[PDB]
């Protein structure tokens, strides 16, 4: 997972820095910004699909009552019989890209042969630009910093 | 769903959310407290399984390529073919009830059987015996108030 820390371009965040840590000097209470349009924390996957395998059009969450799990892969297709399906979600297009969004959460899924010679910065880069139109803010009045967690 | 705000007995907020209110005002950045065993925001939903139904035991994440999902159910067991298994969770047991967590957020699965005659303050009152002790502390050394959302 990489964790995403953007901020508008032009605002200083030192004083916020230092009331933050003012603050847990004296409260015992950490305080983080809730996103906005200044400031915000967001975490991506990336999943590359291999080559003859399609992209997701939907996530879907189903509970199985078996009691065991060594007939399920993870990262494999296989067949589910009698699940309850609890959640359905379709999934955003961006170029060849499907995103899956969870509030701050977002997953990425592209197929191998559109990023094959593709490294993580214009993976990266072609997400923000999705973020941020998303959102309705402009890409250019933004910097962001990525960070392995 | 249920938004949960749990506070530690004793402990005073008043010049925190004083300081928070001062610091937008001043930067224009919300500040809200990350989740300690001080203070915290929880979101809990609570589902009914039906009579002559089981309780899960896994949540499966699984990713459909096919193009429309006017054949799934949303809250109904089904087949499904040909799916992509991204993650298994194995759901934790206590007492009737079985819990999916994801961070801050949760989904407890109880049996129609078991709570027939229970409200939503005694779920939420187990639920909580079972969000502190998982946690390592006491629960009798909080209180908490409960929202709809």
């Amino acid at each position: 997972i990489l964790e995403i820390l953007y901020y508008k371009k032009g605002k200083e965040f030192g004083i916020l820095e230092k009331k933050m840590k003012e603050i847990f000097n004296e409260t015992g209470v950490s305080l983080e910004p809730v996103n906005s349009e200044l400031i915000g924390r967001i975490f991506l996957k990336i999943s590359v699909l291999e080559e003859g395998e399609e992209v997701p059009s939907f996530a879907i969450k189903a509970l199985t009552p078996k009691e065991n799990a060594v007939d399920l892969p993870l990262g494999d297709w296989t067949d589910l019989k009698n699940v309850f399906v609890e959640e359905i979600d379709y999934l955003d297009s961006y170029g060849d890209m499907k995103i899956l969004s969870e509030k701050n959460w977002y997953k990425i899924y592209v197929p191998y042969s559109s990023v094959k010679k593709k490294n993580r910065n214009e993976l990266v880069e072609e997400f923000m630009k999705y973020f941020f139109e998303s959102k309705g803010w402009n890409p250019g009045e933004y910097t962001f910093s990525v960070q392995e967690i």
